């Protein structure tokens, strides 16, 4: 590839529609999210991508059903597990002040380097938009502190944003970092994961002409 | 026009390829802009028809202010004539941007309080000025409620900073074809893409 984008954000949807298609129950689709993850990370490192930023479950996600719940929290702690036991610079932001918030993934709300490192991973865990743009709204200076002091402030710029289960949506993932990401959706599940889909994600990005700005 | 079971409150436009299809036309970057005007008229008529409730148009930005003068004031103009003649229509018409600026035009300075469908202009607005301006209550842009259907043209799938707050959970819906190529199945394809969700 002629051009790379610095950081990407993976909106890895689908789990449920893709475990109904099975003839499975809607919360066993999220375990078969775990792999998809661990190669998107191979061939990110592979490219040398500098970013990604994995979007775990929302402060929204947890008004579903108890099962559903259960099952995407721990499809959540394990692929951070999994990409701990790898090379990696790893971050996890969402509000810990909170019951939800897995205890498991408490020792990642500073960035932990594991194994050799280089490729920074980030996980949004118990993250909330609002929670994030508020963060700030506590006791800053001004508003040139409030920017530098929302909840997500460590994750820089998405410039590339890909979505699997076929929806063309933020869901409220890090509004501050996605006001210019270019936004490719897939149409296949995420458990469904190719590697084409991020080979074809990355064309599009680098198909963008430069020539038009913002 | 066809019937439609679910209809969004509120429709953002990013009307985006002006320069593109000017070039295409080999006519100068700059001269797309005022071919813009019409398309706008088109989509206010389609909304007004189907009783869509709000419509926010993407004007420009302060980003938007860094592109060569001759550019600037052909988008500036396109902006001015747009909301003017949405103005000598049946509309609620607010405009929302950084008003302690030069850039921003005094001709749409009455605009910036609603007036009496609900039509949105930004003009001279930024995200980061909008967020830094309780606190989410009273960003610059809370007049302006969530986006349900964002449709924008000239292939791009990005935001461009578009209303932060609004967009959070907004289905976005790209035309591939630039803005002054808008048909009304442009809006259609986007409404059918919004009721199937
Ligand atoms: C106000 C609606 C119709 C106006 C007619 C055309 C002039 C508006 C300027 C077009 C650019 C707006 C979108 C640019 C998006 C971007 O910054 O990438
Ligand atoms: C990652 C999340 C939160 C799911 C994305 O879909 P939405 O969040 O937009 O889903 P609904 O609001 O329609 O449930």
């Amino acid at each position: 590839f002629k051009r790379l984008p610095r950081h990407i954000a993976i909106i890895p949807d689908g789990n449920r529609r893709w475990a109904l298609a099975r003839g499975l129950e809607k919360h066993e689709g999220y375990s078969s999210g775990i792999i998809p993850g661990l190669e998107v990370y191979d061939i990110c490192v592979k490219i040398g991508i500098g970013e990604v930023t994995f979007f775990g479950f929302t402060q929204d996600n947890t008004k579903r059903p108890q099962i559903q719940r259960k099952a995407f929290t721990d499809a959540c702690i394990k692929s951070v597990q999994e990409i701990a036991k790898r090379d990696a610079e790893i971050l996890v932001v969402g509000n810990t002040n909170s019951d939800i918030f897995p205890e498991e993934l408490l020792e990642y709300t500073k960035r932990t380097k594991v194994g050799k490192g280089k490729i920074k991973i980030n996980f949004l865990i118990n993250y909330g938009w609002y929670w994030d743009l508020t963060y700030a709204y506590d006791n800053s200076p001004d508003g040139k502190k409030m920017i530098e002091n929302i909840a997500s402030a460590e994750i820089p710029r998405v410039d590339l944003l890909i979505r699997w289960g076929g929806r063309c949506r933020l869901s409220g993932m890090l509004p501050v970092q996605t006001v210019y990401s270019d936004i490719y959706v897939v149409d296949e599940m995420w458990p469904d994961f190719k590697p084409e889909h991020l080979f074809k994600a990355l064309e599009f990005y680098q198909n963008q002409d430069i020539t038009l700005g913002g």
